[PDB]
């Protein structure tokens, strides 16, 4: 059970990397882009704050599927009779995958 679902969370955490790689690579295309036309300072910072607050929502999605599925982890480990799971998102993530 922990190999299966270690390699489970190396795929889930690969899919992550990927998914965090792909638009790091896009902010980076777009950036390049925006320095190519050399833009006046004010909008360098105007763009360059609207990127950084984008790969900052990127990452705090990619955070939240992190802690859902150690939630998840930590659910399926520490699962014994009695326990409650209030949202039903999380039983049915459970009941789909596990």
């Amino acid at each position: 059970l922990e190999a299966e679902m270690a390699v489970e969370r190396k795929a889930v955490e690969d899919q992550r990397d990927g998914e965090l790689e792909a638009r790091a690579q896009k902010l980076e295309a777009d950036l390049a882009e925006l320095e190519a036309e050399g833009a006046k300072a004010d909008a360098r910072r105007k763009v360059r704050d609207g990127g950084e607050r984008e790969m900052r929502q990127i990452r705090d999605r990619a955070q939240r599927e992190l802690d859902r599925l150690e939630d998840i982890w930590s659910t399926f480990t520490k699962l014994a009779p009695k326990q409650l799971i209030v949202d039903e998102n999380l039983y049915r993530e459970l009941v789909d995958r596990y």
